[PDB]
């Protein structure tokens, strides 16, 4: 387990690095760290289907 955030946005992908939110979505957030998504603000999160990607941390609400 690991804490899960709820998109409140939808969210599409630019990179194959990124992930697709969709409002509604839950969302696992491995790190909050921006030396592992590679930019202040973007987290590094898993979604139900294991898929996982970096991610706008403004899109997504507790």
């Amino acid at each position: 387990a690991g804490p899960v955030w709820t998109a409140v946005f939808d969210y599409e992908a630019a990179g194959d690095e990124e992930l697709t939110l969709r409002r509604g979505d839950r969302v696992q957030v491995l790190s909050q760290d921006c030396a592992v998504s590679g930019d202040e603000g973007w987290w590094t999160g898993q979604l139900p289907s294991g898929r996982v990607g970096v991610f706008p941390s403004n899109y997504v609400a507790p």
